[PDB]
């Protein structure tokens, strides 16, 4: 396998809009087939990234800027990975479109997966309406990230390399003196598999496939080889002895970290999806499962000198490997302080959600579920409803309501909203077999309130086999046409996705 820590981590470069005034920040961004080296020992490998970078440029605003960014598709007209055409029913093959996670963005910027275009614009899909997007970032400052969102090629324009990160800074976050700059870091992380060529691997089909199925086939699930920080295979970073922030971002099709230091040193948890937590948390070890993101303090003040391995326990497919999937990248504390560490970590770094007090407008319950097509594949669904029903979830503007979200599925599924942030109020286990039977709910256990790492705001939620997750969102300020879905991209693409309408009666 591919020799650990000999490659730098890079650091993508903050994008430079193409026009700034005080009213308007304008950027443009365009997708790109590109070659880049993943590991010193392997051949260059073809890629599709924004600007042509491997993550794509991180993007840097703060709260309430005017932002514009014109994201433009120059990408081949045909996919190097497989594209199962079975999955969705003359159309383009290659369609994208750029979705800003965590965005408080109106509808027709939020990168709806009928919003698609295919190169320059030529042909675009039944919902599209504009070519530059709008973020207002009327927001909590918080870690977001953008990627593709293309109706029934998420997994694989995903895959290919379009992702990114986008920051919101709140200047009042400021006086918290938080560790910034070159001492505040992103950490994109995506697994992959790469041939001895050099170029990405994706499965064409499930192993030893059934006769019965298409080919390309779709698979349920994808577990990469190697893991990538930034676009590098396990590489290093040198950092200075003092206190680091980390954007930690799981970028990944599938995979779930959970993330330790091998020498059993602390993170401090400092934010989730949704910004800041209403107090910093001391943590030994976390889980991260595709779309969350942990906002993290690092001390290395007493570790000068020392290799510290982030590492994963999670397995993916079947048990971690001490030498390939259990590594994320190392620390090397060896560079010199550039000047005193004047950063902080302190206790106290926001408004609790729960001072809020609204009204619950509507308790909906809903069902992770699904099917087995005429192929005997797994159709994954939310409310056993295709994307293509009739929207069901269509919450008033400006009103509160409870989800409370049913899984009786083996796995655990990362339920993503677009538009808001919420609350995690409790999970709590019920009887499988009983709810597939009868479909009446009984509980084996009480309630489970979060941990203190899901006291804050979250967008993305892991609701775990056999248990009830419920979460309490606000939905607005903007109305329109959103989705929620699992963010396991294999699950969103069949067919784990549904439109979710925020109404203006
Ligand atoms: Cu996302
Ligand atoms: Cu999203
Ligand atoms: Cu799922
Ligand atoms: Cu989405």
């Amino acid at each position: 396998t591919l020799e650990k820590f000999v490659d730098a981590l890079p650091i993508p470069d903050t994008l430079k809009p193409v026009q700034q005034s005080k009213e308007k920040t304008y950027y443009e961004v365009t997708m790109e087939e590109c070659t880049h080296q993943l590991h010193r020992d392997l051949p260059p490998t073809r890629l599709w990234g924004y600007n042509g970078l491997f993550p794509g440029p991180t993007i840097e605003v703060k709260r309430n800027e005017n932002v514009y960014v014109k994201w433009m598709n120059n990408l081949p007209s045909t996919h190097f990975l497989p594209i199962d055409h079975t999955i969705h029913h003359e159309e383009p093959e290659v369609k994208t479109v750029v979705h800003l996670h965590g965005g408080v963005t109106p509808d027709d910027s939020d990168g709806y997966p009928e919003a698609w275009f295919s190169k320059d614009f030529e042909q675009t899909g039944p919902y599209f309406k504009r070519e530059v997007y709008h973020y207002p970032n009327q927001q909590r400052g918080a870690i977001l990230w953008y990627h593709d969102h293309a109706m029934a090629l998420t997994r694989l324009n995903v895959y290919a390399g379009l992702v990114g990160a986008y920051i919101i800074h709140d200047p009042k976050e400021k006086r918290l003196k938080l560790p910034s700059d070159e001492y505040d870091v992103p950490l994109l992380i995506t697994d992959r598999t790469i041939n001895e060529d050099g170029s990405l691997f994706y499965p064409s089909a499930p192993e030893n496939p059934s006769p019965s199925l298409p080919n390309p086939s779709i698979v349920p699930a994808f577990c990469g080889e190697t893991i990538l920080v930034n676009g590098k295979v396990w590489p290093y970073l040198e950092v200075e002895p003092r206190k680091y922030r980390f954007r930690v971002i799981n970028a990944s099709n599938t995979r779930t970290y959970n993330l330790s230091l091998d020498n059993g040193g602390d993170f401090i948890q400092i934010g989730s999806d949704g910004g800041l937590l209403p107090r910093s948390v001391k943590l030994n070890s976390f889980s991260l499962a595709p779309a969350e993101r942990y906002d993290i303090i690092i001390d290395f003040t007493a570790y000068e000198g020392e290799s510290i391995i982030l590492a994963n326990s999670a397995g993916c497919g079947g048990d971690v490997n001490p030498e390939t999937d259990a590594n994320i990248m190392q620390f090397r504390v060896t560079k010199p302080l550039a000047q005193k560490d004047e950063s902080r970590k302190p206790k106290y770094l926001a408004s609790y959600p729960s001072v809020q007090h609204e009204r619950i407008q509507n308790i909906r319950t809903l069902k992770l579920a699904g099917t087995q097509d005429e192929y005997g594949r797994p159709v994954l669904l939310l409310n056993n409803k295709r994307w293509h029903d009739p929207v069901t979830e269509t919450p008033k503007v400006g009103t509160t309501e409870i989800w409370s979200i049913i899984n009786p599925t083996r796995g655990t599924h990362p339920i993503h909203l677009h538009l808001v942030s919420f609350r995690v109020l409790d999970r709590r286990p019920f009887d499988i077999a009983r709810y597939q039977e009868s479909g009446e709910l009984s509980y084996t256990g009480p309630a489970v309130p979060p941990p203190p790492s899901e006291k804050g705001w979250k967008d993305t939620i892991q609701a775990h086999a056999g248990e009830v997750l419920r979460i309490a969102a606000t939905f607005g300020p903007y109305s329109g046409r959103y989705v929620w879905h699992c963010h396991a991209l294999e699950h969103e693409d069949y067919d784990m996705m549904r439109p979710m309408d925020i109404t203006d009666p």
